[PDB]
């Protein structure tokens, strides 16, 4: 035909989007939303490059060009090997887990810091070649958060985090904001909370009975909490985590403005919140077999986990995230378990 | 003798400073003031390492040990070259200016950042194979912080600078508290404000109004001042800000807690108050050599200047600064002018 008479095709010209960490359990899920998805938000995915330091699966379903590799975004030429393929939109969401970050000094600024830098450059010196210019979205943390810490802490409160990784999050996040408001990509950084229920098996972080003590239950398994019920931290699904990093690639730069590092919503709940939920959506039967047994190593850690936020500015901009533990429960039902206990 | 009742000496065993940027105007007045001094507070200084990209002088009526070399911290090998003295006490107050760092981005980085990250390192190694554990007096500075702004500044309000000056010293700052609290060395952040009254001659930093429409008409000079009345900033005497390195090196770190770097206290006052005080202070005659020109390109810069900050923990920990200008342009004809207009 040869007559229009307006606007035709659904979609842009397609995309090529990276993924940073694309083996991690928020990487794969954030994969597989895209595929299923199609686009983002009227850009057909065209291309994923997929790099994280262990092997990331193509995933099931794409039909476009994929580069799943292994490699170590702080080993030498790797950050200048993706950014000479040009991704469109990069997520950043590899880092070595706080646990090994701090038992580890060179390894945890290695690969947390100077990888995230080398990216940055990288990203930079293209921009100044060709104009080059990517969405970035990047993977911070709650750890940027130190005690004392009030409750809800606000969206103005200082980074003064106690541990490595989150001062390794804290500049980067730094950094991100200073490339962006040159010119050199549009970042955006993201602030997880923790996530809850994490999939999967017990990982043996201090934290990790938060998911435990739900997970395990829910299909009939024993778990152990070692800290009262009065204890109070900030948590959302893994689905509201990507929701969050779709979001965050989609968003207007100039309604963020340039303070581009944003506090997540979320839900602050108690321990003993949990487990009212908990009996609420699966019975008497699954709270019997939490077994509550002292331990006072992770109790004195818990004044160190923050215990919620206002998340004023994320809300204003359109990120959302469960308001109840029964949502949260509810969520890893239909998303992990087939939506039926039996 | 032989008998002795109870302690007998003044001093302890002598001490090495190192000042970095010791060629700058802060630099040379706490090199002077240590040599006056004498001792900080009870170890006598037996030691000066001065290092500036500009060649230090030796300070007058200093009878001990001096290493005044021009260096670039940034450069292969001179981070180790200084830890290898091993300096007690290290005031690391150098830096590329923010206007410089604007236009050059590889420079500011790899001076603001790079070099104080190698210096940072160079002495944790040195913790690490000898328990080399420094006092480190950093300069950091209200540029950390970004609009938009509240007046007056609380303390836990986070730093979230608008230029690549402001975000080497906020990321500076970080590494600062991680590498303090990791047990390398003795860190102490100091957020310097606007210093003024300036010495020297009008600097063509947008800014250098604050200071020259003080400066020049004390000595009988023209002074234009560019901005109206109502433009509100945050200052301190190049006295106090020597008081500040002074203290930060002696201050018992666990009353700092792991929040090392502090804002420090001065003074929040408009032009309109600073031209009061020079009329009070110094007469008609003086306000009448101030030229208004308006410049619209300063008048602009001006919302971007933090107006003043609470001060709070900086005060209770025993850091003070001029609270009224009038005290300010006294420690100028004191400090710069032989304490008499004629």
């Amino acid at each position: 035909h040869h007559h229009s008479s307006g606007r035709e095709n659904l979609y842009f010209q397609g995309m090529h989007i990276a993924i940073i960490g694309a083996a991690g359990m928020v990487g794969r899920k954030l994969t597989q939303r895209l595929v299923k998805d199609g686009s983002l938000g009227g850009k057909p995915v065209e291309k994923f490059t997929l790099i994280d330091v262990f092997q990331p699966e193509a995933p099931a379903g794409f039909s476009g060009a994929v580069d799943a590799r292994a490699a170590d975004l702080s080993a030498p030429g790797e950050a200048e090997k993706l950014v000479e393929a040009r991704p469109d939109v990069i997520f950043h969401l590899a880092a070595i887990v706080s646990g090994e970050a701090e038992l580890d000094f060179d390894k945890g600024y290695r690969i947390n810091l100077d990888g995230t830098r080398y990216l940055f450059d990288a990203i930079r010196i293209a921009n100044g070649k060709d104009g080059y210019k990517p969405r970035v979205v990047f993977t911070s943390s709650i750890a940027v958060f130190g005690a004392p810490l009030p409750y809800p802490i606000p969206d103005e409160f200082h980074t003064t985090p106690l541990t490595s990784y989150g001062t390794q999050k804290a500049i980067c996040e730094l950094l991100l904001s200073d490339y962006s408001r040159r010119g050199f990509f549009d970042g955006i950084g993201i602030r997880l909370p923790t996530i809850c229920i994490r999939p999967g098996k017990p990982n043996a972080a201090a934290s990790g009975f938060f998911s435990n003590i739900l997970r395990e239950p829910l299909v009939g398994q024993e778990a152990v909490l070692p800290v009262p019920e009065s204890i109070r931290h900030w948590h959302a699904s893994p689905r509201s985590a990507v929701g969050f990093l779709i979001h965050g690639a989609m968003i207007d730069v100039e309604k963020v403005g340039p303070r581009r590092n944003l506090s997540m919503p979320g839900l602050s709940a108690t321990v003993g919140e949990q487990i009212e939920a908990l009996r609420k959506v699966a019975g008497e039967k699954a709270v019997a077999l939490i077994r509550r047994e002292p331990n006072e190593m992770i109790m004195r850690m818990c004044e160190g986990w923050a215990p919620g936020f206002e998340a004023k500015r994320a809300r204003e901009l359109g990120f959302t995230a469960e308001s109840s533990f029964e949502e949260i429960i509810q969520v890893h039902i239909e998303d992990e378990l087939g939506g039926s206990l039996k």
